[PDB]
């Protein structure tokens, strides 16, 4: 029949350029570093890479505050280096997905420098400027990065809106001329051959008319209210009509803060908005509302959340799947057990899950090596502007002590994912010849690409084999998904099926032996791969005995 888009069967790798590979000793990764490592990614089996922002930026949010959408970030290289990265990817049959940050720009962008000059400036309405009320801000909106989402500018006496940092003013999508500027910007990169675009905080583009105060209830989860602008889908549909309908690039949205029942509006292919969804339900399934505390959860919660997310894709939508990214703690530390004796086994188990979920998997740089959270010792060990925001909102206000913030944010911080990639065991793990912008994890002596690649029993080798198996088994990418028992908090088991072929995935999430009884009528036919198992089951088995953290993929009958 008709086939599926290349993107539904692709395995993506996310590169955070700043921490991938430095080639000039300034301690910051760059395009030349990434280009020199394309053979490494191709050898691992990667089809496409998504890079974080690579545009001109003051870096108050490491690329997410853009001052010029048509120039490359100085730290990464030049437009020539970007062009070379593209060409080398193409020589290897690989595709590039870039990050698109158009909910807001840097306050250094020329549009903002113009906007702030006067109320009658032609660019005034490229942003949101409003009078304060009752001697304070326009309304009670809080910022994700600390304090109020409203900043007064004495040049005009009004306040501008910023959901994120003070140096990331929100762009005004209710203004036609600004929407047209953004479309022309997207075409600039698409005309260069870019194959995909990831839309940063795509659900917050539409603002609420009149900016009334959030109710006390809404305030509890302000992220959600910010995703309820009345014109959101109208704007996304217009972006598709004027830009994406004219190219063959895949689009994916970072649907931050929106309730899961609204995700189909963004990804149902019939609506002509986005192709794939990046949801937060699973990766933040154990995160408190303040985003810096954790809440104990079990595998039952994990799988039940995945069931809900899969159901939302319905028949016309499509999900991405990921256990890690640049805004969350390290996969093995977060969902696995990173203790020395369990790190490799649990990282392999999580690899099995990642590569057998229904959706397009994104492997975050370093997770294929089993990289872990970083041992922060003081609040100064964090670079992340979000941690400074928590200090402002919780420590300076007396709600928590600096020690309490350190203790808790150490387990949830985005910086856990941003320590430099561990290439080998030379100075700073071969990431740089200079001083890394963020400290390298001392565990690079045990966790590094050179050692991983030379060992058939490594986490890396396991990911590589899982990727080969997935590429050879259509059911593992586009097949249906059925969780055999959503209530089981010990062993995660599900089937993937397509065209009469069914595969069974069984993953022990406990560090103790466990048993698993197959569904009535189901029996093992073959064993494709297992991790931490002393032996594959016998053909015909109606049950399995699992070692701690063991994972396996089996073709059933
Ligand atoms: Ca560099």
């Amino acid at each position: 029949k008709p086939g599926a888009p290349w993107w539904k069967s692709a395995v993506f790798y996310q590169v955070y350029p700043r921490s991938f590979k430095d080639t000039n000793g300034d301690g910051i990764g760059d395009f030349k570093g990434l280009t020199e490592k394309l053979d490494y990614l191709k050898g691992l089996g990667i089809d496409a890479i998504w890079i974080n922002p690579h545009y001109a930026s003051p870096n108050t949010d490491n690329g997410y505050d853009i001052s010029d959408y048509r120039e490359v970030m100085k730290e990464y290289g030049t437009m020539e280096d970007f062009d070379r990265l593209m060409a080398e990817l193409k020589k290897r049959g690989m595709r590039l997905m870039v990050d698109v940050v158009i909910n807001h720009s840097s306050d250094q962008h020329e549009w903002f420098k113009s906007s702030r000059a006067s109320k009658d400036n032609p660019y005034r309405d490229y942003y949101f400027w409003r009078d304060g009320k009752d001697g304070h801000e326009p309304n009670n909106y809080p910022s994700f990065f600390g304090g109020s989402a409203w900043e007064k500018d004495p040049v005009t006496g009004q306040y501008y809106l910023h959901y994120f940092g003070r140096q990331q003013p929100d762009l005004n999508w209710d203004t036609p001329k600004l929407r047209e500027e953004l479309y022309a910007m997207l075409r600039f990169w698409l005309d260069k051959g870019v194959s995909g675009m990831r839309f940063d905080t795509v659900a917050t583009y539409s603002k609420t008319p009149g900016f009334p105060d959030l109710t006390p209830e809404q305030m509890k989860n302000f992220a959600e209210a910010y995703t309820q602008g009345p014109n959101l889908h109208r704007y996304l549909q217009e972006m598709h009509e004027k830009v994406f309908d004219h190219y063959d690039a895949v689009t994916a949205g970072e649907i931050f803060g929106a309730p899961l029942n609204q995700v189909p509006l963004f990804i149902d292919s019939r609506r002509k908005e986005l192709d794939m969804a990046f949801t937060f339900d699973l990766i933040r399934y154990d995160r408190a509302l303040d985003r810096w505390h954790t809440i104990p959860r079990t595998l039952a919660d994990f799988r039940q959340t995945i069931d809900k997310v899969d159901a939302i894709a319905g028949e016309y939508g499509w999900n991405t799947f990921f256990l890690g990214n640049h805004d969350n703690p390290r996969a093995v530390s977060h969902f696995g057990d990173d203790r020395p004796q369990w790190r490799e086994a649990s990282a392999k188990a999580l690899a099995t899950v990642t590569l057998t979920q229904r959706g397009t998997p994104f492997i975050f740089q370093g997770d294929e090596l089993g990289m872990t959270n970083y041992p922060f010792k003081t609040l100064q060990d964090f670079d992340d502007i979000e941690v400074k925001g928590f200090f402002q909102d919780y420590v300076e206000t007396g709600k928590a002590t600096a020690e309490e913030l350190l203790t808790n944010v150490a387990l949830t911080s985005r910086d856990n994912a941003r320590t430099p990639f561990q290439w080998d065991d030379s100075a700073n793990a071969g990431f740089t010849t200079g001083k890394p912008w963020l400290k390298v994890n001392p565990n690079y002596t045990e966790i590094n690409a050179a050692r991983e690649i030379g060992d058939p029993k490594s986490v890396y080798s396991f990911y590589r084999n899982l990727i080969s198996i997935r590429h050879e088994t259509p059911a593992l990418s586009t097949g249906s998904y059925r969780d055999i028992d959503p209530s089981n908090a010990d062993v995660y088991a599900y089937t993937r099926s397509q065209d009469g072929e069914t595969y069974l995935v069984v993953v022990n999430f406990k560090a103790e032996p466990r048993s698993f009884t197959l569904p009535d009528g189901m029996h093992i036919a073959e064993t494709l791969i297992e991790s931490s198992s002393p032996a594959a089951p016998a053909a015909g088995a109606a049950s399995l005995e699992l070692q701690p953290w063991q994972s396996g993929i089996y073709k059933v009958k």
